[PDB]
C-alpha cells in the first residue's frame, strides 16, 4: 500500500511498494523520496504510480 | 526567547538563564506534564512521545513566554 | 553494488538494498573486524545502531530463508 | 568552555559550544589533517551550536571555536566507505 514516516512542517516523506496537491525519481531501487520546503499547516493530497494519502503538516514553530 | 526547531507528528525540538543548573521544559495538551533537563550547556531538548494531530504548548524556565505546536496528521 | 550505505554515524549506520521477489522479509548480519557475526531481522531499509564508534563494521542483507564495510566516525576530545 | 560534537557523519560535522557571554559571533576553523585552515563566521549568541557540511569521508579534521570579539579544539575522522 502507501506509507509515510517523517512528517515535518517542512517535509513529508513517502514510500511505495518513479513520479501532491495542497517530481521525479528515476529508481532504480529508489523506494522512497522527500519532499522539501512545504508550507506548513496545510492539507494535502499525495498519490504515487492508485492510491492516495492525505497529509497534514504543523504549525507553528520559530517563534510565538 | 524560545525556539521551535522541528516539528514532526510525534516530537518537537525546542531551543532557547544566569545560575541556572538545568531547564525544566512543561508541556501540556489542548494535562501538564514537566522534563527537566539539567546542564547550563542542555540549550535544546526534543520531546517525544507526542500524539499526531494533537496542539500542544511548550515552556522552558530556568532551575514565558511560551509556544503552541501542532503535530501531524 | 545491490547494497549501499547511505549514512554513516559513529554508532549507527543506515542501509539499503534492491527488494527481492516473493520475499517476508530480510535479515541483516553484521560483525565487528573481530570478529562475529550479529544479525537483526527487520520484515527495504534499516538502521543498525547501538555500534562503536570509530571501528570497521561488515555488513550484509540476506534474503528469507534464502557485503558491504562500514567505519564508524571519531572525536577527541568529547 | 567546553565544545561538543553532537552529530558526525561521512560528510557532516554537528559542534555545539558553550560561547562565553555576550559574542556578538562565533567563527568556527577547520583543517584537514594535510590541509588548510578554513573560517566560518556564525553569527551568536541564540547558537550555542552549529553543523559543518561538505566533508570528505574517512578525513581527519581539526575544529576550534572562538567567540567574537576575534579556546576549545576537537578533532574529528568521519566514516567510511558509503557509496555502494
Ligand atoms: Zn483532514
Ligand atoms: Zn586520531
Ligand atoms: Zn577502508
Amino acid at each position: 500500500n502507501l506509507r509515510v514516516t517523517d512528517v515535518t512542517s517542512t517535509s513529508v516523506t513517502l514510500s511505495w511498494r518513479y513520479r501532491y496537491r495542497e517530481v521525479t525519481v528515476p529508481g532504480d531501487l529508489s523506494h522512497r523520496y522527500t519532499v522539501t520546503g512545504l508550507k506548513p499547516g496545510t492539507e494535502y493530497e499525495f498519490r504515487v504510480r492508485p492510491s492516495s494519502v492525505s497529509v497534514t503538516t504543523g504549525h507553528h514553530h520559530h517563534h510565538h
